[PDB]
């Protein structure tokens, strides 16, 4: 209910729907002009938000201290407006919790949520042969158009849809000390 309400105004306030040379995926900008994606849409130096060319000043894919994969690009847009920050929705570690709400915002499903149910810290995954870590898991079949769905619970950010096996669902965890 309230999880619901609080998707809903994260979603109208700071995401958007991009594309890129690998597909269109669900944004959300998270202060400033950085916003995520999924590693896997592969941004190159232009973009498209919301049907708009925007350059990409930056970009930095996500790794953990050993170098592995955490399946997250970070995206500095050079654009006027700035994100509403979010960082004080996003926690030091990964979130477990019983009842979550997975977000999407394409051409596809526009304005789409999804009650996933129970988020559980998976932690390492072959994620389409690559080794990952910080995945949160949910048992839902999502499908292809919903990675950058963002997963959310009352007051949290909990990460960005990036993967599925066709049974579950995985997120990587949107941790505050990225975005430092
Ligand atoms: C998203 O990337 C997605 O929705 N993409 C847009 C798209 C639209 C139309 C056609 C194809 C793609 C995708 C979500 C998955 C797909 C099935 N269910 C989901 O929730 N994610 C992937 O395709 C990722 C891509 C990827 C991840 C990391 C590095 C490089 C690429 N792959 C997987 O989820 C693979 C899973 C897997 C599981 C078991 C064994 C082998 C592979």
């Amino acid at each position: 209910g309230p999880a619901f309400e609080f998707a809903v105004a994260m979603m109208k306030r700071n995401s958007s729907t991009v594309k890129t040379e690998y597909g269109e995926f669900t944004m959300l900008g998270i202060y400033d002009r950085w916003a995520v994606l999924p590693r896997h849409a592969k941004p190159g130096p232009t973009i498209l938000m919301n049907d708009q060319e925007v350059g990409v000043l930056d970009a930095k894919e996500l790794v953990d201290k050993d170098g592995t994969n955490l399946e997250l690009t970070l995206l500095k847009l050079n654009r006027n407006e700035k994100f509403r920050d979010i960082r004080g929705f996003l926690a030091k570690e990964e979130v477990e919790v019983n009842e979550a709400v997975l977000a999407i915002n394409t051409s596809k499903f526009p304005n789409m949520y999804i009650p996933v149910g129970q988020v559980t810290e998976y932690g390492f995954l072959n994620l389409g042969g690559t080794p990952t870590k910080r995945m949160l898991m949910y048992n839902f079949p999502t499908r292809a158009g919903q990675c950058g769905g963002v997963l959310m619970s009352t007051g949290k950010v909990l990460g960005i849809h990036v993967g599925g096996n066709g049974h579950q669902g995985f997120s990587a965890a949107l941790l505050k000390h990225y975005f430092n």
